């Protein structure tokens, strides 16, 4: 461990075996970090925030801040993060709203890049990129793998996919489908994630079976109820195709298409 | 109050109940009002006012000259009214000498997360800049307009009261008051009728407004057309005389 | 005197005996600062990273970080600034990796405005404007002149031709070539920079050369062979086509249409 003697470390934080925290730090109220974190130079903490073990959070970022979008805040509201995270520079995550989850959730082995913001109620989970600045307005859902590209702008209550794949500059309002390719103000279904399912390891029959998934819901005039019909063998057969077969019985508002 | 680590100028100026986070700096000429808190990590430049209940968030640069090359170090100024909340890392610039040298925004504004308010813009009241909203600069923002995040405004334009951009529009010519505009470059979608619900507009005074929007959008008329045909339904309602100021004002383009 | 006693200054750190540094930055380890630069407050410097003389860097900036991208492992890469450059306030520039040249290049005059990011291999040549939140992935070449307006986003690899201009929130997914002006998200071709041009005071002969080589390049149905071959004549007898030819010629990823 190093804590650096002009971080302000408030008496109720809680900190493990190998916590670093750079100078101008501030490990507001209720805040417990995990062991092996690092904290680097000009971090603002704020509570109740729970961070877990070995993750690195960049200078400039503000974690655990209240949404603006209240005015009169509700507390308490919770942000919890697990472990191996990557929070680069000036990142802005926000706590629930007492309204909603009450709680903005993270998991594992994130890669948030620069000035990205995680808005109040969301939920991040692992292995998950976000590229610079993009912006989850609150109650986003980013499933496992998932790749927001630079300075995707994510409307609330969106769901994001397992491995799916927003370009940069992408405005998403509807949910986007597990493995789904999106592109574009407003954002519009182009492919799949082929790369990625190669590069996570999936069987050719389970990237055909996931090819004709597509082509299913999208391509064939069929009602979502008619596609999850058709779904149901392929589903069977390959988990990975019941991954997308899920994320579009989830989507009582929509997909994008 | 004032934390012991934070950077007061012998020349700046605080009213007895302002708050100043450590780290943060009150450079010369920066006048700060009663309940006003400032976080930590804040850089205020002047000649700069600052008026009460106002409360600045960590990382902000408020009052910074603009890096516009037109600015060559003249005096000019930033002014900010009461019960604003400027939240993380959001730039605002002081005016330039060309223009009024005043940077202006009213009372009871939410500037979120990183958003940028160049040279020589006016925002009003009751006024929404969602994160990484810009405003390049003599931007005016009238009373209870909602910039959506990412919004990005080009010199000069005028958005109107009660109007609304969708996230990540590119406004290039003056928004009407109370109408809806989506992408880049902006685009006409409707009018913000939720507003008008917000405010308690008479359900008279929004179907003058639906009107309105017809005459202006959907009727193939011209600007001088449509600005004619309403100069009596802006006698009748006051709320439709705000549009049609709005529109007469805007001699550089509405945007359709 | 002009280190403030506030800011911390690596023991390996070469500064110039005139060079301004705010309270509370950090001059790290193999940190150069050459004549005249002054460093704001609340300023990150990583090295190891070269800076000129008569710069000036922002409060909120970090300069000289590694990048996130997974292909980093760690190596010793670099960051080169020049002289006369303005970095304005929270922007972020990244060293260099070793699957290219290991180093991150700005040359001299440029103003890099708020929240701008300058991505790993990224090579910036004198007189840029990159204004408010310009980003760019990696790998990026930013000829002489070169403006990029408010939330220009480019993609890796991709080259920025001297004297180009892109429109506010520009999405920029292959080479723009010298002298285009690129607008929306993708990116289109929409002209030259005839006020450039104009203002920087390029001759009447130049330019309507450059308006025929616009043409020959986008608008008689060519392929880049053809219109590199085409052009051929014309980049023979003016500098500013032969610049625009070379552009053409050296493109990487294809060009902006
Ligand atoms: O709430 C919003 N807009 C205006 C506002 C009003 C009062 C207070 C604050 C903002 N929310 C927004 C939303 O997605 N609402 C929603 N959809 N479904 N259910 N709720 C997201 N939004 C936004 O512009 C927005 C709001 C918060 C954060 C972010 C960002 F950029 F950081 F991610 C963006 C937008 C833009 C257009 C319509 C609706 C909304
Ligand atoms: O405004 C501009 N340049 C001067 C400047 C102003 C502020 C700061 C630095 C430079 N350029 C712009 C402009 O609106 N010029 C104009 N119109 N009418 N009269 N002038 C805006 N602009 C921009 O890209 C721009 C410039 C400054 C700030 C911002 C942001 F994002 F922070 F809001 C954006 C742009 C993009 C394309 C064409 C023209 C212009
Ligand atoms: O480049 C990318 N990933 C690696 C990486 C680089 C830098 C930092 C972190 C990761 N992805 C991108 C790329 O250009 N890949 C590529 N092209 N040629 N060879 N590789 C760019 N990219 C991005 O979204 C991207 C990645 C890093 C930084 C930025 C920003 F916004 F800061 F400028 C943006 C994107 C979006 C869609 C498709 C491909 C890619």
């Amino acid at each position: 461990s190093l804590i650096d003697p002009r971080a302000i470390i408030d008496p109720s934080a809680r900190l493990a075996a190998d916590v670093q925290v750079g100078p101008w730090s501030i490990v507001g109220a209720e805040v417990e970090i995990g062991e092996g974190t690092v904290i680097g130079p000009h971090v603002v903490l704020k509570g109740p925030t729970k961070i877990g073990k070995h993750n690195r959070i960049y200078q400039f970022s503000s974690v655990g801040e209240d949404t603006p979008d209240l005015k009169y805040k509700g507390e308490p509201t919770r942000l919890v993060i697990g472990d191996h995270n990557v929070i680069r520079e000036g990142v802005t995550i926000h706590r629930g709203t007492v309204q909603d989850r009450a709680e903005t959730t993270i998991g594992d082995h994130n890669l948030i890049m620069a000035y990205a913001h995680i808005g109040h109620d969301s939920v991040i989970g692992n292995h998950c990129i976000l590229v610079n600045n993009t912006a989850l307005a609150g109650h986003v859902h980013v499933d496992d793998w998932a790749i927001l590209s630079g300075y995707t702008l994510v409307h609330q209550y969106c769901r994001i996919g397992a491995h799916s794949f927003s370009g940069m500059g992408s405005a998403i309002g509807k949910d986007v489908p597990a493995y789904v390719t999106v592109f574009g103000n407003p954002a519009e279904a182009r492919s799949m994630n082929f790369e990625g399912m190669r590069r996570r390891g999936f069987s050719s029959e389970a990237i055909h079976a996931l090819r004709r998934a597509y082509k299913v819901v999208y391509r064939q005039g069929h009602t979502v109820e008619e596609a999850l019909a058709e779904l149901a063998e392929s589903a069977a057969q390959f988990p990975e195709v019941a991954v997308f077969r899920d994320s579009i019985q989830s989507a009582t508002r929509g997909i994008t298409r």
